[PDB]
Protein backbone atom coordinates (compact mmCIF):
# COMPACT_ATOMS: atom_id res chain seq x y z
CA UNK A 1 0.00 0.00 0.00
CA UNK A 2 2.38 2.78 -1.28
CA UNK A 3 1.28 5.60 1.06
CA UNK A 4 0.62 8.92 -0.80
CA UNK A 5 1.94 10.94 2.13
CA UNK A 6 5.39 9.35 1.98
CA UNK A 7 7.97 11.17 -0.11
CA UNK A 8 11.19 9.10 0.06
CA UNK A 9 13.64 11.39 -1.78
CA UNK A 10 12.72 15.00 -1.06
CA UNK A 11 14.86 17.57 0.74
CA UNK A 12 13.59 20.03 3.36
CA UNK A 13 13.48 22.71 0.67
CA UNK A 14 11.61 20.44 -1.76
CA UNK A 15 9.00 19.67 0.88
CA UNK A 16 8.37 23.35 1.61
CA UNK A 17 8.02 24.17 -2.09
CA UNK A 18 5.91 21.12 -2.85
CA UNK A 19 3.62 21.90 0.09
CA UNK A 20 3.33 25.60 -0.71
CA UNK A 21 2.49 24.86 -4.37
CA UNK A 22 -1.08 25.46 -5.66
CA UNK A 23 -3.54 22.65 -5.00
CA UNK A 24 -2.56 22.14 -1.37
CA UNK A 25 -4.14 23.84 1.64
CA UNK A 26 -4.22 24.03 5.44
CA UNK A 27 -3.26 20.69 6.94
CA UNK A 28 -1.59 19.22 3.85
CA UNK A 29 1.40 17.16 4.85
CA UNK A 30 4.12 14.75 3.86
CA UNK A 31 6.63 12.56 5.62
CA UNK A 32 10.24 12.61 4.42
CA UNK A 33 13.65 11.47 5.66
CA UNK A 34 15.49 13.82 8.02
CA UNK A 35 18.56 15.71 6.76
CA UNK A 36 20.07 16.02 10.24
CA UNK A 37 19.77 12.35 11.17
CA UNK A 38 20.04 9.52 8.65
CA UNK A 39 17.38 6.87 9.28
CA UNK A 40 14.86 9.21 10.92
CA UNK A 41 11.88 11.03 9.43
CA UNK A 42 10.26 14.45 9.53
CA UNK A 43 6.64 15.52 9.28
CA UNK A 44 6.12 18.64 7.20
CA UNK A 45 2.70 20.23 7.55
CA UNK A 46 1.23 23.35 5.96
CA UNK A 47 -0.23 25.68 8.59
CA UNK A 48 -1.88 29.11 8.42
CA UNK A 49 0.20 31.63 10.39
CA UNK A 50 -0.68 35.11 11.72
CA UNK A 51 2.13 37.20 10.17
CA UNK A 52 3.08 36.18 6.60
CA UNK A 53 0.38 33.51 6.73
CA UNK A 54 1.10 30.39 4.68
CA UNK A 55 4.08 28.61 6.28
CA UNK A 56 5.42 25.07 6.50
CA UNK A 57 6.31 23.59 9.91
CA UNK A 58 8.64 20.62 10.45
CA UNK A 59 8.43 18.09 13.29
CA UNK A 60 11.10 15.51 14.03
CA UNK A 61 9.89 11.93 14.20
CA UNK A 62 12.08 10.19 16.76
CA UNK A 63 12.61 6.43 16.81
CA UNK A 64 11.94 4.26 19.84
CA UNK A 65 14.45 1.58 20.93
CA UNK A 66 11.93 -1.22 20.25
CA UNK A 67 11.04 0.11 16.79
CA UNK A 68 8.22 2.57 17.46
CA UNK A 69 7.82 6.23 16.47
CA UNK A 70 6.83 9.44 18.26
CA UNK A 71 6.93 13.22 17.94
CA UNK A 72 6.18 13.72 21.65
CA UNK A 73 7.33 11.01 24.11
CA UNK A 74 3.82 11.02 25.65
CA UNK A 75 2.22 9.12 22.73
CA UNK A 76 4.15 6.49 20.82
CA UNK A 77 3.17 4.48 17.74
CA UNK A 78 4.07 1.03 16.35
CA UNK A 79 4.49 2.50 12.86
CA UNK A 80 4.22 5.64 10.69
CA UNK A 81 0.73 4.71 9.48
CA UNK A 82 -0.67 4.88 13.01
CA UNK A 83 1.16 8.15 13.73
CA UNK A 84 -0.48 9.66 10.63
CA UNK A 85 -3.95 8.36 11.53
CA UNK A 86 -3.72 9.66 15.11
CA UNK A 87 -2.84 13.22 14.08
CA UNK A 88 -5.46 13.09 11.33
CA UNK A 89 -8.08 12.50 14.01
CA UNK A 90 -6.82 15.23 16.37
CA UNK A 91 -4.06 17.86 16.39
CA UNK A 92 -3.17 16.74 19.94
CA UNK A 93 -0.40 19.32 20.36
CA UNK A 94 0.40 19.72 16.67
CA UNK A 95 0.07 23.17 15.05
CA UNK A 96 -2.93 21.74 13.19
CA UNK A 97 -4.82 18.54 12.44
CA UNK A 98 -3.29 16.50 9.58
CA UNK A 99 -5.59 16.55 6.58
CA UNK A 100 -4.99 15.59 2.95
CA UNK A 101 -1.62 14.20 1.75
CA UNK A 102 0.64 16.46 -0.32
CA UNK A 103 -0.42 16.79 -3.93
CA UNK A 104 1.97 17.25 -6.85
C1 LIG B 1 13.94 25.22 12.12
C2 LIG B 1 12.81 24.26 12.33
O1 LIG B 1 11.97 24.15 11.45
N1 LIG B 1 12.78 23.55 13.48
C3 LIG B 1 11.71 22.59 13.74
C4 LIG B 1 12.20 21.27 14.36
C5 LIG B 1 13.21 20.68 13.37
C6 LIG B 1 12.78 19.78 12.39
C7 LIG B 1 13.72 19.25 11.48
C8 LIG B 1 15.07 19.62 11.53
O2 LIG B 1 16.02 19.09 10.61
C9 LIG B 1 15.54 17.95 9.89
C10 LIG B 1 15.11 18.34 8.50
O3 LIG B 1 15.34 17.44 7.53
O4 LIG B 1 14.58 19.43 8.31
C11 LIG B 1 15.51 20.53 12.53
P1 LIG B 1 17.24 21.03 12.65
O5 LIG B 1 18.07 19.79 12.89
O6 LIG B 1 17.66 21.70 11.38
O7 LIG B 1 17.42 21.99 13.79
C12 LIG B 1 14.57 21.05 13.44
C13 LIG B 1 10.70 23.18 14.68
O8 LIG B 1 11.11 23.81 15.66
N2 LIG B 1 9.40 23.02 14.38
C14 LIG B 1 8.36 23.19 15.36
C15 LIG B 1 6.98 23.38 14.64
C16 LIG B 1 8.26 22.02 16.36
C17 LIG B 1 7.48 22.41 17.46
C18 LIG B 1 7.43 21.63 18.60
C19 LIG B 1 7.93 20.31 18.61
O9 LIG B 1 7.69 19.43 19.69
C20 LIG B 1 6.73 19.79 20.71
C21 LIG B 1 5.57 18.79 20.75
C22 LIG B 1 4.31 19.50 21.34
C23 LIG B 1 3.13 18.52 21.39
C24 LIG B 1 2.84 17.95 19.96
C25 LIG B 1 4.09 17.29 19.33
C26 LIG B 1 5.25 18.30 19.30
C27 LIG B 1 8.71 19.90 17.49
C28 LIG B 1 9.46 18.57 17.45
N3 LIG B 1 9.09 17.48 18.17
O10 LIG B 1 10.43 18.48 16.70
C29 LIG B 1 8.85 20.75 16.38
Amino acid sequence: APEPWFFKNLSRKDAERQLLAPGNTHGSFLIRESESTAGSFCLSVRDFDQNQGEVVKHYKIRNLDNGGFYISPRITFPGLHELVRHYTNASDGLCTRLSRPCQT
